[PDB]
């Protein structure tokens, strides 16, 4: 049975690779990764000059922000929980939720693409880096190239060698007894249908979201032609709170919510606990990032707008 | 040329290559690492959104790019954030205050209650709620029954800050003997810096940071005013890295370094500066930008069920 379980898991999931994956139409180079890193930490991408990507997707805090939903410009609370940047490169479901038929600069940073490009153009070192990272382009300082540089840096923010990955690679005892029982439940209860593959989710939209009605529960939104991403569960133990709205702080409680009659699933307290223990095995090696030294503004650089 | 380098070599000292030793606060690897984790941990703030790095950003010259800092609740504060870089060498802990208040100050720990909106007890509670922090404090502060205290927190942060120094600026290399580390304009600027009396208040190892004087910049839109009649004083800041710690003065009212220099060419000091002289001095001030610290971003431990929730 232990052998059977491991083989079953090996046919449903894959481990995080050791190296950054290659991105569609966006190749990595050392200078582009360094540029992307600088941009990711540079709060001058925001109108206020106070907020960077790292503010909400904090590389030292599991790639998130420790918040129910993110706070942005003006202390405005946003509508959604910031998903982790960690392993985000492997996801294909770009948004938390939206209309199934319906499915840019961050609004919470309060800057237009042209304002961002103006800011980058005002700093010669950035212009020079853009020329090195996107060579043979007349004017490489475009919002799309900025995004590409950030994305190659994000591709490096992956977390290999979690206990579950070591289990997938062959080591049964990478998971303890409780975690192993949790894995069996995760498969038998059908969690893997929506939270499977390389990233244990992040690839599918489903007409189910968590709402306040055991205080929270899954509701069926197909009648509304509305869907939610089933998130990647990698590093879930360190990306609390949970769900699109950040309404549940306990991982065990989040699992219990997912033990929903909407899925034909029932979970005892012990079962939810075992599954939560298993989800703890998905915490990988956190990225080692040298904090970027970002270049000085000049007299041409826009002033902060608060 | 040789007389200028020699007199400079007597009035200033270069930034050391090693972090200075802090009395009663030994740097150990684990204490430095802990200090770093704390410096970047926004759970030191009530909101869990603001860390020391938010306002003293290691990648932005140790400051925040703002006229005055924006803290908890998007509240604009009264003062410009001074750089963390080389702050270890300073003695004047405040931008300004009453002379009777700032006289006989003793060095105390960082308290940022308005900025971060946490009390010392709330901070200690937060740290005690995370086993990895408790364990790190025990390693960094051996032989103490309960090492998780506000003072030890501050000590750990202080040993980390001691590493945030910027050696090998062109001026420092000039001090160490390389005349051509400064170009012609910067060299002209240095002579002016000495001759015009700037060094009187912006002298020594950090080119300032050690004295309070009864002069502050108030609303060529800004000028120095004499505040002795009001028994009030202002810090003469360390000018190290000044080219990258704009905007300038206590209120962050002047964005141009040349203009800041021109304001400091004040009749209040008996100093007169031509425009060319202010440009020359500003060029010299640019030579004070040192090597920026290379910091591996800390991986900070997960909160637990005991950890206070964000208070926005
Ligand atoms: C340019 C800087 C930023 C970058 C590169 C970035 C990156 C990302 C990524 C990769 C995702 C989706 C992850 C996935 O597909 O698995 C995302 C979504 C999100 N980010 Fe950011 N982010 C940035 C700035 C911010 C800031 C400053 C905030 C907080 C104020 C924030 C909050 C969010 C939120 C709430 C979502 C979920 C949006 C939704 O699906 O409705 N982001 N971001
Ligand atoms: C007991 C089995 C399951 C477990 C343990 C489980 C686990 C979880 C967890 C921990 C989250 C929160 C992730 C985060 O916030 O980053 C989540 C969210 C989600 N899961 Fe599951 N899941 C299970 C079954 C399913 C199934 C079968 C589906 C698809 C039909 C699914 C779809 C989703 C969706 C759409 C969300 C986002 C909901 C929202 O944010 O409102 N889950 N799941
Ligand atoms: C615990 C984290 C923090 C640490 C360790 C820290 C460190 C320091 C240091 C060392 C100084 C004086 C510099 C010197 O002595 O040369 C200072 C002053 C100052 N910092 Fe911070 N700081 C922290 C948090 C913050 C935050 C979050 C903000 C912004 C909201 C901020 C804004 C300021 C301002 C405005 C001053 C000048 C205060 C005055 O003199 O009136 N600090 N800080
Ligand atoms: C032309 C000669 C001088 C030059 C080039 C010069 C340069 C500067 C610069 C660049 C600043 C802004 C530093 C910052 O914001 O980080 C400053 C501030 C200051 N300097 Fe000078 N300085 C000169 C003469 C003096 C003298 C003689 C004194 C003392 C009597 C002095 C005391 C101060 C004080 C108190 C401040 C802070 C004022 C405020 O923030 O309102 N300076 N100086
Ligand atoms: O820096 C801030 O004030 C923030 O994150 O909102
Ligand atoms: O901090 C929490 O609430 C957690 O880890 O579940
Ligand atoms: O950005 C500025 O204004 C500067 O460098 O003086
Ligand atoms: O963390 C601190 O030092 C504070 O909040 O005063
Ligand atoms: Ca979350
Ligand atoms: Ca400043």
């Amino acid at each position: 049975a232990a052998d059977e379980l491991q083989q079953r898991a090996q046919g449903l999931f894959k481990p995080v690779p050791a190296k950054a994956p290659t991105l569609k139409g966006n190749p990595a180079s050392p200078v582009k990764v360094e540029l992307g890193k600088m941009l990711y930490f540079d709060p001058r991408l925001s109108a206020s000059h106070l907020i960077s990507c790292n503010t909400c997707h904090n590389v030292g805090l599991g790639g998130g922000d420790l918040q129910a939903t993110s706070t942005g410009h003006g202390w405005q609370k946003g509508p959604r929980n910031a998903p982790t940047v960690l392993n985000s490169v492997f996801n294909t479901a770009q948004f938390w939720d939206g209309r199934a038929k319906d499915l840019q600069a961050p609004v919470e940073m309060n800057n237009t693409p042209d304002q961002v490009v103006k800011t980058l153009n005002s700093i010669p070192d950035y212009v020079a880096l853009f020329k090195k990272a996107f060579p043979g382009e007349k004017d490489p300082v475009t919002f799309d190239n900025m995004a590409k540089a950030i994305e190659v840096f994000e591709a490096t923010l992956i977390t290999p060698d979690s206990p579950f990955d070591q289990y997938l690679k062959g080591k049964k005892k990478a998971l303890d007894g409780k975690q192993t029982a949790g894995l069996k439940l995760f498969l038998d209860k059908g969690c893997v249908a929506c939270h499977g593959g390389l990233n244990l989710g992040g690839t599918g939209y489903f007409p189910f979201g968590v709402v306040e009605k055991g205080r929270f529960a899954v509701t069926n939104t197909a009648k509304d032609e509305y869907v939610f991403r089933a998130p990647s569960l990698r590093n879930v133990a360190i990306t609390y709170p949970y769900f699109h709205s950040g309404v549940v702080w306990s991982l065990k409680e989040a699992v219990a919510v997912m033990g929903s009659a909407q899925f034909g699933i029932k979970l005892s307290d012990d079962e939810s606990e075992a599954i939560a223990a298993f989800l703890g095995s998905l915490t990988g090696k956190q990225p080692k990032v040298v904090y970027p030294i970002m270049p000085a503004s000049t007299d041409a650089t826009p002033r902060p707008r608060l």
